[PDB]
């Protein structure tokens, strides 16, 4: 019943879900299989005329979060689950996975010109799919608000399939394939969304964790030039936990190590051209080899095996420098964090129990940091258990004497203080920032990483006022304050500014605060950002 005629003349059919109309699994690129592996996506040439798009397609190949070259129980367990026929059935994945989904309010028609919210999922650049992020909650609230929006989500290649690095990848011009996938989908939106009822000039991009850092990368892409056919691809951005990626160049030390490890695992250790060898192995073999390189939950933790890296061509340099140098798109942005971003990742190093062990874990993780920098970091983030994350929990949550400490560091460097650095240097447009403490009191994890996804797509809570309401108002009017919340959200200018600059959330609701916590950590970390790159 729901119908749309694309830019090339094809007329497709969608599904009518009563509370919304959806067009799921629309292919936007040729399958990145065979020799197309690790390469830039090719725009989809083909006819969709007369086809129905009523279910999400498979996700791209997934990496075992507990993967590693070592052997252990968590690895063995997840693998057991991931290779199970019930899992293969409920959550299918494939290399042919580049599809896009368009969900809109019931009755939307071409020409409606509704603002568009483009969702980029986050799964540590190693797992993820669009099907696990139900848009219904957002769509319904927007209708109730009298501010209807269209929800679009794009699949992108993750892990080795989409973020392989090293000398060979660089020489070929194939760096950051997963990000290029997202870019192509954006171009697809520009060219086709009007047929669905969306306004291509009113696109807001947003994501959480890896999806949020993806949004940052898009603001920095092509030195800030975000146009396609003479027009900007998006007019605003919403970053839920995640800003710049602290990573070395694509042909740096770790990018090359991972490439070589993967090549050995796949049986390409002897190839004169390892890259062509990798395009030749079966997907089973490639999946196998990849699961034998560290996943984000393994001991390596946030020193990721696969993630966006400056290539000198589309991301021209160190991302912190691009932000200092003004090489970004000039757009209004909302960027925020969960109080305790690092607790879930801190669970990966629970065998680290003494200060000497913590120092070695940090040294091993930050190869560019000197001893003095490591010492400064360990002074800024002391052993004192009352000082770590879950923040403000006193002597509680002492899984080990270092857990709270390691959680404070990972959460700050990867997300929370990284955000402050961006905000203190970005002048491209109005800035709004939030900090959630909605789950204060939750044992072990606190207001943990990704809990926002629950209150944005699954359950209603005080946080939904921001994750749905405020975000809908921003995508519609470029000002979250049009949502009619009782607490006015103040513009953020600087972390040293006078007055409250953060929208805050607790179990009861909203209130405002200041972005002046852990200044000692900010300086330990960001005095010379590249000392802590991976
Ligand atoms: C905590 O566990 C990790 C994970 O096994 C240990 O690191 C590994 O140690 C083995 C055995 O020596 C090495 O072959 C691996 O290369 C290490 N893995 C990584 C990812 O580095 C680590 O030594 C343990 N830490 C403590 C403090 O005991
Ligand atoms: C101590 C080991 C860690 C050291 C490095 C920490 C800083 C580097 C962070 C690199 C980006 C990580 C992105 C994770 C997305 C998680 S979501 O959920 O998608
Ligand atoms: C990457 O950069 C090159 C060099 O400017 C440019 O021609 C190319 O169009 C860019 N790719 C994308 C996806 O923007
Ligand atoms: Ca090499
Ligand atoms: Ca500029």
């Amino acid at each position: 019943a729901p119908t749309a005629t694309l830019a090339n003349g094809d007329t497709i059919t969608g599904l009518n879900a009563i509370i919304n109309e959806a067009f799921l699994g629309i292919p936007f690129a040729e399958p990145p299989v065979g020799n197309l592996r690790f390469k830039d996506p090719v725009p989809y040439s083909g006819s969709l005329d007369g086809q129905k798009f009523t279910s999400y397609g498979p996700s791209c190949m997934q990496q075992n979060p507990e993967g590693t070259y070592e052997e252990n129980l968590p690895k063995a367990a997840l693998d057991l689950v991931m290779q199970s026929k019930v899992f293969e059935a409920v959550s299918p994945s494939s290399e042919d996975c580049l599809t896009i989904n368009v969900v809109r309010p019931p009755g939307t028609k071409a020409g409606a010109n509704l603002p568009v919210m483009l969702w980029i999922f986050g799964g540590g650049f190693e797992v993820g799919g669009t099907s696990t992020f139900p848009p219904a909650q957002m769509i319904t609230k927007s209708i109730a608000m009298g501010k209807p929006i269209i929800h679009v989500s794009v699949n992108y290649r993750v892990s080795s399939w989409g973020f392989l690095a090293g000398d060979e990848i660089k020489a070929e011009g194939s760096a950051n394939a997963g990000l290029k996938d997202q870019r192509l989908g954006m171009q697809w939106v520009a060219d086709n969304i009007a047929a669905f009822g969306g306004d291509p000039t009113k696109v807001t991009i947003f994501g959480e964790s890896a999806g949020s850092m993806s949004v940052m990368c898009h603001i920095l892409w092509n030195d800030g030039d975000n146009t396609y056919k003479g027009k900007p691809l998006f007019r605003a951005g919403i970053m839920q936990s995640g800003a710049m990626v602290p990573s070395d160049a694509v042909d740096g030390i770790y990018g090359n190590e991972i490439f070589d490890l993967l090549a050995s695992n796949a049986g390409c250790g002897s190839a004169s051209d390892k890259l062509a060898c990798l395009r030749g192995v079966s997907s089973d073999t490639l999946e196998d080899a990849t699961n034998n390189t560290p996943g984000f939950l393994a001991y390596s933790s946030l020193r990721l095996s696969y993630l966006p890296r400056p290539d000198g061509v589309n991301i021209t340099d160190d991302m912190y420098a691009l932000v200092r140098e003004g090489k970004y798109a000039n757009i209004p942005v909302i960027i925020g964090d969960q109080n305790d971003e690092g607790t879930f990742f801190g669970t990966s190093s629970l065998n680290v129990t003494t200060d000497a062990q913590a120092r070695e874990y940090f040294k091993q993780s930050f190869v560019h940091a000197s001893d003095a920098e490591i010492d400064t970091l360990m002074t800024a983030y002391p052993g004192d258990i009352t000082q770590g994350s879950p923040f403000d929990t006193g002597i509680l949550n002492a899984l080990t004497p270092q857990f709270k400490r390691i959680s404070a560091v990972l959460g700050d460097l990867g997300f929370t203080l990284a955000r402050r650095y961006f905000l203190n240097h970005y002048t491209g447009g109005t800035k709004y920032s939030f900090l959630s403490k909605q789950l204060s009191g939750l044992p072990v994890l606190g207001t943990f990483h990704s809990n926002d996804i629950v209150f944005q797509d699954y359950l209603l809570g005080s946080g939904s006022l921001i994750y749905n309401n405020a975000f809908i108002a921003f995508a519609t009017d470029l000002d979250p304050n049009t949502a009619g919340l009782l607490v006015k959200w103040p513009e953020y200018t600087s972390s040293s500014q006078s007055g409250n600059n953060l929208m805050m959330i607790n179990a009861l609701g909203l209130y405002t605060g200041k972005d002046n916590f852990r200044t000692a950590g900010y300086d330990a970390l960001f005095s010379n950002p590249p000392s802590f790159f991976v």
